[PDB]
């Protein structure tokens, strides 16, 4: 069948990824006791946009659900999904003369059946009329929250819709639970956006000079992923850190735009990803701007790879996602102690949540089409309110086919230091002293893609992480990426 | 006083660019006889926002006439000024403690006070209060159509505004008008950005191989302007376009994404832009893919070039800009006949709109902080209603201080030559001996910055242009070579 491909070495994606998630989505929905028969699924894609009152237009990317579910890149269109047959219908916009100017050629019903393996396709002016011949019973709309965004899924609507049985909340948490379980061919393309990903950041590691901006960094990287790896769209703003800027977690947006020189002696915090074809991946490279690691610096870093690495050789199916966050706690205040930043008892540290104070973002999130994907807080699953375990993005137990970053760090913030140096059950473990040191470090995020198997994890990711590693990666002569 | 910066050798823009611009639309209004004593300008910045329902942040950047007026790249804020007295007020948003650990540090009003060089910084939710003590007449907000989008521009809007008394109807025609003439600081940048540009463009064309996708240039390009020019954002969606897609104006969009192969004999038609701290510019090159000119890409490119460089030696203060575009019609006409595509009078083909046919866009448009700039069709400027001439962006005569691109083009579109071809009134002008080898050619456009001046205008690109200069910047000489 035909396939998704940008040329050259990229990827190609079959669209029969997506027939296969409608199979899975129709199979899922058949055994829901309140699913009529003659049912049909109803998504809605996205528009084009402009900024603000201009006529400035936004790159276009797809709505994330209608692209799992039909891989559509056009903006304007429908799509629909017979329930009891699994029969797909694709509505495109009917378009004016002039788009063939102006946009391109006006490619026929049957370009578009061809192109993306459906059933049917057929003009967005006639959907309802269309609908209506088929009869259905009721048209399963999306509706739901967005556990990370707090937004409210946007429920398809056309002209005629009010003439129609529509049920809103089925099918939200139906197609949430497909997402989250990655098909084969899903991840086919995970593996390869964390190989391109990969790739850039070592290109990265070794083009990194002191005196370079942030930003430099950021755009060498981009241009990598783009022209080599057909990466076109950013599935987020890029983190470049150095300096105080690592210990700042999502750094570089508009309000901290990577403008800041990289120094002799910096860290490096280097978050770094994107998509393809809508699917993301998100890596963390963490690495002194020098190329040599100082000996605070490595204690700080081998203490994160030790979490990373603990928690990978743990995970399996059944185990429970907030113990793994809690371990990663553990062993950087088990480290913390051995440096001598802490003194006392891990345990009494453990309990007063001490860990919390140096890593305050969640262990790591599911991934797949969204960087923060869905899916981690279905209903009966629920948010600790603990400091650390309150950012985790899901506090479900790991099966097989879910797709998790794994990313601890530890980060010397000084609003979170100041708060425990003032809580007597906090500030007795912490040697001011020796804590005073390592004021402005920033910290160290080591960030990996994974899959849960039926026996442990499949790592995607493959970046230099040994401290012998990453000095030998940044040593190295041949860049044999020389854009200017 | 302060500036913006994003270091290296990218361009220092002093914040009394924006200090200036809340000056002249002060006087502006004061001259205004609907405008009355105690008025406040109040605008309201862009917001953050996300990719639909998810938590995937969308690159922000700030409204355009808040810019203008302000220059502030946070999101979240208001901004107003007194207009009998100038003084300017930046409200910014009071933010939660745990901004400290994701996004950054909590910058104080002091900070922002100097930063933006603005006489007082206050928080937005403050914003009625603040208002209120000042005791207004009337608050003036920001309400009017783009001729461009259609779209209506977002009045300004808090929780107690409706306590005020409001107009919406003066400012808006107002600061667009403001926004036509630049400023020398202005200037500055928009030189700025046509010099990253250019550079950008030249190595595109000493880079281009056959054999590469047309998005592996553009993503060159965008990576050569944002590390050496610090330009981050797009302004539009570059249009990479090879072989036939160079007949697309708008080629490179999520529909045609840029993924052709470029082959042997193509052309190549890169219209790729962007912006610094929010100042566009727009810049189209053509050129063979192979490096050398064939004679009929000589014959379409040199056309254009004719054109492009009659229309930039006419331009001046009074000339009516719909007079350009038809003199870049006729000489593209005159052009075409002089390769042996068209016969017959050029005069009646004229009037019989055949240039529209090979050039349906508008000659070119207003620039400034959006690449199609405000302020083309003021009230009582009327769109021509013929082919070609109703796609122009602006129908006004110039004066000194606009901003404009210069941008013929000739393409070989088939359903436009076909239904000239159907057409007696025009049909007998196409000899089809000769088009039908043009047919796929694609097309040839040349775009321009320049600044309307006293004495004609002041170019702002500078790339090669001549068959023979960019034949040497395809073969790698240094600039200063000059053919
Ligand atoms: O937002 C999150 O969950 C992770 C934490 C560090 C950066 N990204
Ligand atoms: O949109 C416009 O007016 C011009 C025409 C060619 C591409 N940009
Ligand atoms: O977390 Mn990246
Ligand atoms: O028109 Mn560029
Ligand atoms: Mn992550
Ligand atoms: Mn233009």
């Amino acid at each position: 069948g035909p396939s998704f491909w940008l040329g050259n070495e990229t990827l190609k994606v079959p669209l029969a990824l997506f027939a296969l998630n409608r199979q899975r989505l129709c199979e899922r929905l058949r055994k829901n006791p309140a699913v009529q028969a003659g049912s049909i699924v109803v998504l809605q894609g996205g528009e084009e946009t402009q900024r603000y009152c201009t006529d400035t237009g936004v790159l276009f990317r797809q709505e994330s659900f209608f692209h799992w579910a039909f891989g559509v890149t056009e903006p304007g269109c429908y799509g629909v999904i017979d329930v009891d047959t699994g029969k797909s219908t694709l509505f495109v916009p009917r378009l004016p003369a002039s788009h063939a100017t102006w946009m391109g050629k006006i490619h026929s019903k049957e370009h578009f059946k061809e192109k993306y393996a459906v059933d049917d396709v057929q003009y967005v002016d006639e959907i309802a009329s269309v609908l209506t011949s088929q009869k259905p019973s009721v048209l399963l709309t999306l509706r739901g929250v967005n556990t990370d965004s707090g937004s409210v899924c946007r429920e398809a609507s056309f002209d005629g819709i009010s003439k129609f049985e529509v049920n809103n909340t089925i099918l939200h948490p139906e197609i949430v639970e497909c997402r989250v379980f990655k098909t084969d061919m899903e991840l086919e393309v995970l593996r390869y956006t964390n190989k391109i990903f990969s790739e850039a950041h070592r290109e990265v590691m070794k083009a990194v000079k002191v005196g370079m901006k942030e930003y430099e960094l950021e755009s060498l990287f981009e241009h990598y992923c783009y022209s080599r790896g057909g990466m076109r769209h950013s599935s987020y703003t890029c983190i470049c850190g150095s300096g105080e800027n690592s210990a700042v977690l999502h750094y570089g947006h508009a309000g901290a735009p990577n403008d800041r020189t990289i120094q002799n002696g910096d860290m490096c915090l280097f978050d770094m990803g994107g998509e393809y074809y809508c699917f993301a991946s998100d890596i963390t490279c963490s690495f002194p701007a020098n190329g040599k690691f100082t000996a605070d610096q490595k204690a700080v870093y081998e203490a994160v790879l030790r979490s990373s690495r603990a928690v990978m050789g743990a995970m399996k199916p059944g185990v429970w996602w907030p113990d793994m966050h809690r371990l990663a706690d553990r062993i950087h205040l088990e480290e913390l102690a051995h440096m001598g930043i802490l003194s006392g008892s891990v345990d009494a540290m453990v309990q007063a949540h001490l860990g919390a104070v140096f890593m305050p973002h969640g262990l790591g999130h599911f991934l797949g089409i969204d960087v923060h994907d869905v899916g981690g807080y279905p209903e009966g699953v629920e948010r600790i309110d603990e400091p650390g375990l309150r950012s985790l993005r899901t506090a479900r137990h790991l099966q097989p086919g879910m797709v998790l970053t794994v990313e601890p760090g530890i980060y010397f913030i000084d609003h979170l230091l100041d708060e425990a140096l003032a809580d007597p059950a906090r500030a007795s473990f912490l040697n001011r002293e020796v804590l005073q040191r390592f004021r402005g470090f920033g910290g160290v995020r080591i960030e990996e893609d994974v899959v849960v198997t039926d026996s442990g994890i499949e790592l995607l990711t493959c970046v230099p992480r040994t401290v012998e590693e990453i000095e030998a990666c940044m040593a190295g002569c041949d860049k044999a990426f020389t854009p200017f």
